[PDB]
Parts: structure tokens; C-alpha cells; sequence
DNA sequence: GCGATTTCAAGGTGAAATCGCCACG
DNA sequence: CGTGGCGATTTCACCTTGAAATCGC
């Protein structure tokens, strides 16, 4: 029952759950402690998105999940939010795959961000302060690509960028605005 | 005409000559040189929007200079104007009735139009990517400096997910 | 009351620190 | 001798677990 992720146990536990089963019962039908079945589902609930940032989910501990699945809903638990956060930490994150250490610290590292960054974006959510995430980082001094969401308003800002790009963007933005 | 003279005389400005001298190496009244030079100044990206440059007057160059100013003067905001009206320029350039001067006049009047509103929503240049009847629902494009941005507001999440996704690749594709 | 969840004490575990044993100048 | 090497051991800090206390209706 462990070769694979508390999560895959969870997959099962839900399949039954979904079928009308109380954990108290599943625990029975499977031979698991009511207390584990909590945990196995508790984990099988973790925000797929976040879970997907880590290299060795196998190194992902439940308590982590508990806070991973915690950050999940404490951040609206909606596509556009998870999407945004990733963007933010992703740079510093892959930056963590450059750097020695074992699966142990990398885990604690990646999550450090998922929490801090998410807890930095959550600030301007009630504070309703404009939040920007740099879409791409340039070695350059004056070049930038970034997004800024300050409420229900949001913009895509670019500087010193190709003409091939204003070209493309302009084209696709205008046609997507046709589509809807 | 006067422009050409300008650009030519220009070479001599940088030749390190004073107008007074150039107004002699060309037996041109010095007033004339001032005027040629001022003309030589108008935005090349606008002067070349006229099929018959021979027909732009001084005051025309003079007011192209103007439009050019009022709008910062950098290429990217020109292209911004130059595309917004380019259809109606190739358009008017299809009309057969009107005489050549009627052409420049119509084209010039076009060029002044853009300048006024694009710099009203600003310096910067802002074109309305789309018009929503709501006092606070917009989707636009903005240029100023060598920097452009697509500003939106009060739109569906779905819209934002797509653009986000799209733009996502459009960069990934090229920054690579 | 009654599931579900968290708490508690009792085991695991791995990474890092220490230890053993050795072989070499 | 005095050392450095390096595979095995132990430490230590964090896990997981079931049971039983606790929660939250």
C-alpha cells in the first residue's frame, strides 16, 4: 500500500468514498485505520497544481501536503491563483535544481517558496495592492516582460521587445478578443 | 521639394557648416535655409505616408512636426498610428475622383486625427483594442517609449487564463 | 452520539556526524 | 608514530501510525 503515494491510496479511498462509503467503513473494507483513511484522503486532496511543482513527491510528506492542501484553499483554490503563484516562484524554483543537496532539503526548499510567495500574494489580495509577476527575466538592464494584476484589472507590460513580438501579440490578442 | 532641400542642406549642417555659409554655397536666402531645415525635420515615418510628397506644403511639414512632437516622436508610436489608419490610406489611395492635393489634404487630416485621441488617453499613445459600453470595462493597447502593453480590466477569468496561456507561449517561443 | 480529525506515545528513517579499521609516508 | 581514507555505525531531527481523546455538528 506504500510503493505508491499516500495519494494513490487516496485515489482509491475516494473511488469508494465517491461510491457512498464512510471512512469508518472503508477503513473496514480495506484494513486501514480510520485515522489513516483520513490522512490518505487528506493528502489525495492536495492541490494537484502545487503537488506538481516537486521533483520527488515521494519525498513529500503528508504534513507537507496538509499545508500544501492548506495553501491550496487559503489561496481561493481557483485556477488563476495557482497559475499566478507558480509563475512567481518558478524562476527561483528551477534555480533550486541547479544546486549538491539530497531530495530532503530540495523539498523543504520548494515548499518554503510555495508558502512564502503564496503568503506574499495573499497580502495584496485583501490589501488589494497591484501585484506584478515578471513573465520572463532578461540579463538585460532595460528589458522586461511582466503581468500586473491589481484587482479585476490586469495588464501585460513589455519593454524593448522585438517587433516580431508586438506583431504576434497584437495579432493573437485581437483575435482572441474576437473569439469571446 | 523643400524637404529634399532640407535633407540635402542637412548633410552640410553636419558637414560642420553654418547656415549662413550654406545659404551661399547654395545661393539660398538664409530664411530659406531655416525653412528647408525645419522641414527636413518632419517625421520620416509620416512624410512617407503621402504618395506625392511633392504636394505637402511647408505648413504641412510644419504641422507634421507638430503631430510628431505631441506624440513623443518615437517610431513605435508612429507605427501605432501608421497602422491604425493604413487601411484608409491605401483606401483613399484607391479612390479615383479627387485630385492629388485632395489626397494629401485628406491623408494629413487623418494623421492629425490619431494624434489627438491617441494622446488624449495618455507622450504615450493609447488605442482602444475594443470598446465595452461599461464605464469601467476596457481592453486596450498602450505605447510610449520602446515599451508596449496590453491593458485590460473587468474581464472574464477565462479570458485571462487564455491570454495568460497564449502570451505564455508566444514569449517562450521567442525568448528561446 | 457519531463520524471525522487531531493528539499522543511509540516506533521508523535518512542524512550527517562519528566511529573502526586500515594502510601508507 | 601520525595521519588521512572511507565504509559502517550511531545520532538526531523529523516521520508515520494506531489508538484513543477531541471535535463539530
Amino acid at each position: 500500500a506504500l510503493q505508491h503515494s499516500i495519494r494513490e491510496i487516496g485515489l482509491r479511498l475516494m473511488r469508494m468514498k465517491n461510491d457512498g462509503m464512510s471512512q469508518k467503513d472503508i477503513a473496514a473494507k480495506e484494513g486501514l485505520s480510520q485515522a489513516k483513511v483520513t490522512r490518505a484522503l487528506q493528502a489525495a486532496s492536495a492541490p494537484e497544481e502545487l503537488v506538481a511543482l516537486f521533483p520527488v513527491q515521494s519525498e513529500l510528506t503528508f504534513s507537507d501536503y496538509k499545508t500544501l492542501c492548506a495553501v491550496g484553499d487559503e489561496m481561493g483554490n481557483k485556477n488563476l491563483e495557482f497559475d499566478q503563484l507558480i509563475q512567481n516562484i518558478s524562476p527561483e524554483i528551477n534555480d533550486i535544481l541547479s544546486i549538491e543537496m539530497a531530495e530532503d532539503e530540495v523539498k523543504n526548499k520548494i515548499l518554503r517558496l510555495i508558502t512564502k510567495e503564496a503568503s506574499l500574494l495573499t497580502d495584496k489580495g485583501s490589501k488589494d495592492k497591484s501585484v506584478v509577476t515578471e513573465l520572463w527575466k532578461f540579463e538585460d538592464k532595460d528589458r522586461f516582460a511582466r503581468k500586473r494584476v491589481k484587482g479585476r484589472a490586469f495588464s501585460y507590460e513589455f519593454n524593448r521587445l522585438s517587433k516580431e513580438l508586438q506583431e504576434e501579440l497584437d495579432r493573437m490578442i485581437g483575435h482572441i478578443l474576437r473569439k469571446s
